[PDB]
């Protein structure tokens, strides 16, 4: 009852390299990722929370977009990806946490900057001191295969490789359920209807106006008023604001979740730019949760284009 090579070669087809960039197209972090369904990707949360654009590249090299994120957890460093086609990359099947024993073999798959790297080990413990639900490993898995999948020797996922997710030297994956869940709530949808959580761009002739909104609503999830004011014309300066903005970075903890950003209109020194994101707590004291759906103007400023007005309900 061992997972044989020619078993993990085949599953090795289904692992990706994911691969995120910043707006000047430089590479601000890479890793593994798994299909988990046609269009959909499993990996983790801390490769592609800071990707402006992020990129996927299967085994035979081919390079898909990334539309946004799905669904994701920051406590179990976990993400699901949604690329802007259906790709050919065959779908893992998940298996579950509750058929391990301590002791048993594990087989990791990761992508190295395409190829696959395998690394082995056994299962140590079914907790972790510290974290909600993961499984203890007894040796480490390589930095590049973090986001990668974990099998059994019956060749079904049941875990998730997160480099760095306990304290220092604590070797813990996330257990395969929690991406199933996921999986089977998106699977009564269909491909086109699956709704973005957190919005990545692409390097199109959009993203010169797409990156002024994204980059502002970064700027209010970083408590960065600085770069939030330079977004705006001067004009749109407002001492209120920048209070208000001083009691809601002190007050609270919260995400900025970006459903769409999209362009309206274009021109060469004007544009419209129309948003959907969410405001969710973290925490802090009681604080309603909030949808934005806006649009805002744009103008050509000295060659950098700054938000001269919106508009938001």
């Amino acid at each position: 009852p061992e997972l044989g090579s020619r078993e993990i070669e085949i599953l090795g087809e289904s692992v990706v390299l994911v691969t995120a960039y910043d707006e000047n197209r430089k590479v601000v972090s890479q890793g593994s990722g798994f299909a988990v369904g046609t269009g959909l990707f499993a990996t983790n949360y801390h490769l592609v929370k800071d990707g402006v654009v992020v990129k996927i590249t299967a085994g035979d090299g081919k390079v898909y977009d990334v539309d946004g994120i799905v669904k994701y957890d920051k406590a179990k460093d976990l993400a699901l990806l949604k690329t802007t086609v259906e790709t050919g990359v065959n779908p893992l099947k998940l298996g579950t946490k509750k058929s391990l024993t301590k002791g048993s073999r594990i087989v990791a798959i990761g992508k190295a900057n395409a190829k696959n790297t395998v690394t082995k080990g056994s299962i140590k413990s079914l907790k972790v001191d510290g974290l909600t639900d993961a499984i203890e490993l007894s040796a480490s898995i390589s930095k590049e295969s973090t986001g990668g999948p974990v099998f059994d020797m019956k060749g079904n996922v049941v875990g998730i490789t997160a480099y760095g997710i306990s304290k220092q030297n604590v070797n813990a994956v996330i257990p395969a359920d929690y991406v199933a869940d996921w999986v089977k709530e998106l699977s009564k949808h269909s491909f086109g209807n699956i709704r973005i959580v957190r919005k990545t761009l692409v390097f199109d002739s959009d993203f010169e106006f797409n990156f002024v909104v994204y980059k502002i609503i970064r700027a209010l999830e970083n408590e960065d008023a600085a770069t939030y004011f330079g977004c705006m014309t001067d004009e749109l300066y407002k001492d209120e604001t920048r209070k208000n903005l001083e009691v809601l970075f002190t007050t609270y903890d919260l995400a900025y979740n970006i459903e769409s950003i999209n362009v309206v209109s274009k021109s060469e020194e004007q544009a419209k730019v129309s948003y959907v994101y969410t405001i969710n707590k973290e925490a802090g004291p009681n604080f309603k949760n909030y949808r934005i759906i806006g649009e805002c103007s744009l103008i050509k400023v000295d060659g950098t284009w700054k938000i001269n007005d919106s508009e938001e309900k």
